[PDB]
């Protein structure tokens, strides 16, 4: 759905990835990170809402969709692996990215 | 919106990056079809439409969106350096990815 | 060493991936491929030797490498993953940027 | 040449990226540390000595040079497009990734 409810599951995620247990909860975690990522890529944020489409802001702005994309996509495979730890420290990486995006957006 | 919308989109700016004089022509095009591929992500194909969310079918096709959302996002960059030709050929590697997809899952 | 060599134990390992019965001997041929692949970074081929290292030629020549070991990475996630299939076919689209790199610099 | 080498070389560069003032000081130094980035994918570090090369450790240490690599040559696109502070924002981030690794391996 919406910019908002998007944020929402790619926080609650985060959260279930930084707590789990196991490689399934990890993997999970991840592939509802990867399809709130993925539906979240052509919003429009509040702070950008005067801005054309196509201003190096929004350009900018989905950008950084892509950079998250990529690492939900490395660390599920590394979950896919069983490699619960390394997948965890992958997911506090994104935090980078999450971080960098609300600076700018947010 | 659907599949095959997307789909659609994908071929049409493929053939304008193709047949392109301009790298804003490239750009362009290259962002609809970021946008598509964004929004493809969520779809289930016809001939998985038998399979779970979770089953290795539905979870190589999701897959295989993120290599070519990663394939759009370089083309772009080169499209942005004003680089057409490179972006062309970016472009033209891309197919091996669609071509990929569809002789599994088409 | 040096380019020629690296390029050898690329091509030798493809086979070995095209001819696998099984993940392990898909990983090990992927990991030596990603070891050459690294070591070749650095090289100017023959028909760029007249270039600058600066060079746009030069720049994307090394760009080359990078898509590859990036699709090496992930190929390997595969094969970790025990999905042959899935990981031959990724070697299989590796083709297409061995390919494109030998047409415009072999 | 060797680890530590290499390491200085990420290191001045990362520096001379911060304190830059046009794309070109970005550009130069982008390339250094893509090139000691690939040099130091098959070093073995002091604390994983006594480890195969096969061992998770070797192989979650060869991760993030892919995952560096990976940083260094998307911040090499923003700065090839002249977005000095995108790139520059970019090569912060390559923190998170040499911290990971220190934090662990180091
Ligand atoms: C896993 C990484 C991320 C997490 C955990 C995360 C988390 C959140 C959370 C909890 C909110 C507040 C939602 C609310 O209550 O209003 C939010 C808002 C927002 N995020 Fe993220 N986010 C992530 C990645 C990103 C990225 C990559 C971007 C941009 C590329 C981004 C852009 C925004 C924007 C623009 C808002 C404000 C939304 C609004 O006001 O409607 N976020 N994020
Ligand atoms: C730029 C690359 C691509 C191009 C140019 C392309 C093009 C097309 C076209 C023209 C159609 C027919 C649409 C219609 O009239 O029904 C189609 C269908 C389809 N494509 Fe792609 N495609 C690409 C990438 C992909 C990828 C990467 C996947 C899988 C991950 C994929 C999966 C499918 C599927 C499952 C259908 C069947 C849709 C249906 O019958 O309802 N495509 N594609
Ligand atoms: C996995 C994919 C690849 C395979 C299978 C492959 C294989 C080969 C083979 C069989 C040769 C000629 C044999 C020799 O003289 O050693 C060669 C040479 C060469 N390759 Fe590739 N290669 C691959 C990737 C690449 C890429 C990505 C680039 C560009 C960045 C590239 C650039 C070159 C160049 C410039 C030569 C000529 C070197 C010389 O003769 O001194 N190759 N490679
Ligand atoms: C751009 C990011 C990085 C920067 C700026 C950086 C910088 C440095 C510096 C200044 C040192 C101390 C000098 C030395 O004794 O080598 C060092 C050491 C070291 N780094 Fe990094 N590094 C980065 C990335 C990485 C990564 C990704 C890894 C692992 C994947 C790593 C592993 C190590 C190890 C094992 C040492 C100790 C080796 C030794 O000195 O005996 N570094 N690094
Ligand atoms: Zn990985
Ligand atoms: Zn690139
Ligand atoms: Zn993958
Ligand atoms: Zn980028």
């Amino acid at each position: 759905a919406d910019l908002e409810d998007n944020m929402e599951t790619l926080n609650d995620n985060l959260k279930v990835i930084e707590k789990a247990d196991n490689a399934a909860q990890v993997k999970d975690a991840l592939t509802k990170m990867a399809a709130a990522a993925a539906d979240a890529w052509s919003a429009t944020p509040p702070k950008l809402e005067d801005k054309s489409p196509d201003s190096p802001e929004m350009h900018d702005f989905r950008h950084g969709f892509w950079i998250l994309i990529g690492q939900i996509h490395d660390a599920l495979h590394l979950a896919n692996e069983g490699k619960v730890k390394e997948a965890q420290a992958a997911a506090e990486q994104l935090k980078c990215t999450c971080n960098a995006c609300h600076q700018k957006y947010r």
